[PDB]
């Protein structure tokens, strides 16, 4: 029993149920307001397991001790830590999102700062590394997304918790997000696994960025490694400045669906964005543009894909019929 | 042993080269001298490269070297003489000869060009066979004269023939060498690569000079093959109107040769631009098709820096695309 995988999972399952209840308190008002301020109702907050970590020292820690969980289990679980005068909660006075496995089991939390006088000055904090929680592979929304990424052959990677919430509310039930870190190798590996039918990788990785310089970071990165999934990787960017949560507030659910559906392939986005910052109305600027994008096509390792982009370059700078 | 040893064989060749050099001043050698003077190689040139003439008859050199003390076993071993039906006879006859030497200037064999209409031997050029001293796949004409400046200058100019070597050296291109009888292969290449290092860490530029263009084509096809370390330090130069360096110098003078070598092109640029030269660049769709044939070639370049540099110039070489 003591400190097994399933015991820690029972503790986190217990913790999330408590924090859920705590969102229905008087001091948790600013957490609820944060939610309604960006159009997430009580049905939504419940669907994503949204909770509140209350003030005080050890509200959760005592709760789980009083229902049989020893403190050593809770430390390895990541829910509690050792203070000067005994045990205390890890999370205090924050809006919490439970972070789940693909099966739906809670393995940790992401926690947003609400109050200006809270000692922890970081905007987001997470559960640290545990037997359950692994920063590099864990994804918010993956529990709600799993069935629909396999059926639709599609995963949609967004930046934050409220972006997943907004996407799923607007019918983009394939949206997921890395928690407290960059989206990386083993997040890709896990989505890749879900999108196998037989031994073939089938589907699309649609990255949704916000602020076009964050999108240009991924573009200049797109030729770097072995380019494994580059051919099936796509980009969607909101009307400049905006993110999925904001785009939904202004323009509604349908604007999000259309943002995802009108995604551009990753190489095409990289090449054309580099053509965009150039003068295409003279022979000189024509020439300069090719001088910088022919090398980009040069780096595409897949010869089918390289030829496809090489074919279209002249058309894009204006030298030929598109 | 005493008889048939390496230095004995070298001494035989040196004696044979002196004999043949003297025989170039004879009456019957006029057409050999006329071969040289007809392409502007003076008496100083002929003496510089050790030019000689193999005389008429059967055993003229053999008998000369037998008076000097050499056994027939040794002259057969050195590739100077062979066993005929009524006795020992010379390998070469009635031909203009160039001694082929090691990089230290020791004669290891000869290249013999046909001079007469009624020459029993039809081949335009004949060489010493494989002996203890002469290996066709590692021997090079000019290497004794070019050794120093190939090492110091980190440059070797590979030309096809003996007169091309002579023409290059007379024009001041002192890094010119050539293979003898056969094609320039791996051992010639690895030797020149080594030499240009100057007992150090230097990359040196290898410059191929081709007569026509099928050789240029052949070099172009090979450019991307395998690991491509010394393709990136290789260069190509071609003369106008399908002339060898010798004739280039005849018509257009020494300056043409010095600037043939100066205006040489990297092997990758040569290959790429040779592919572009077969395509119609006059229309916009032809520009695009040209671009489409070239990015695969550029993509074959393994070195990421070269690939990018060639990729950057592709628009210009197609006519702006
Ligand atoms: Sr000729």
């Amino acid at each position: 029993h003591m400190g097994s995988r399933s015991r820690l999972l029972a503790a986190n399952a217990a913790a999330a149920a408590f924090y859920a209840q705590a969102l229905q308190s008087d001091e948790a008002a600013p957490a609820r307001q944060y939610l309604t301020e960006r159009s997430f109702d009580a049905a939504a907050a419940r669907k994503f397991g949204c909770g509140f970590a209350p003030s005080g020292w050890d509200s959760l820690t005592k709760h789980l001790q009083r229902k049989g969980f020893e403190f050593e289990e809770l430390e390895a679980a990541g829910l509690s830590r050792q203070g000067r005068h005994g045990p205390m909660d890890r999370f205090h006075r924050r809006l919490l999102w439970p972070i789940r496995t693909s099966a739906g089991e809670v393995v940790g939390f992401g926690a947003r700062r609400l109050f200006d006088d809270d000692a922890m000055e970081a905007k987001y904090v997470n559960t640290p590394e545990t037997l359950l929680y692994k920063k590099s592979s864990v994804m918010f929304g993956i529990d709600l997304a799993k069935r629909d990424i396999a059926k639709g052959h599609q995963a949609v990677v967004v930046e934050g918790y409220t972006d997943v919430m907004a996407m799923h509310l607007a019918g983009v039930t394939t949206a997921v997000a890395s928690c407290g870190t960059a989206f990386g190798g083993e997040h890709l590996a896990m989505l890749r696994r879900l999108m196998m039918d037989d031994s073939f990788f089938r589907g699309e990785l649609i990255y949704v960025f916000d602020g076009d310089e964050a999108g240009r970071a991924a573009a200049l990165k797109a030729f770097d490694g072995e380019q494994k999934l580059a051919g099936q990787s796509f980009v969607a960017v909101a009307p400049d400045g905006m993110d999925p949560c904001d785009l939904r507030l202004k323009c509604g659910d349908a604007a999000l669906r259309d943002l995802v559906a009108r995604r551009t392939p990753l190489f095409e986005f990289a090449i054309r964005a580099a053509i965009a910052e150039m003068d295409l109305d003279s022979a000189e600027g024509r020439v300069a543009a090719l001088r910088r994008c022919v090398p980009m096509v040069g780096q595409i390792k897949d010869p089918t894909l390289r030829d496809e982009y090489a074919r279209q370059l002249a058309g894009w700078v204006g030298w030929a019929d598109v």
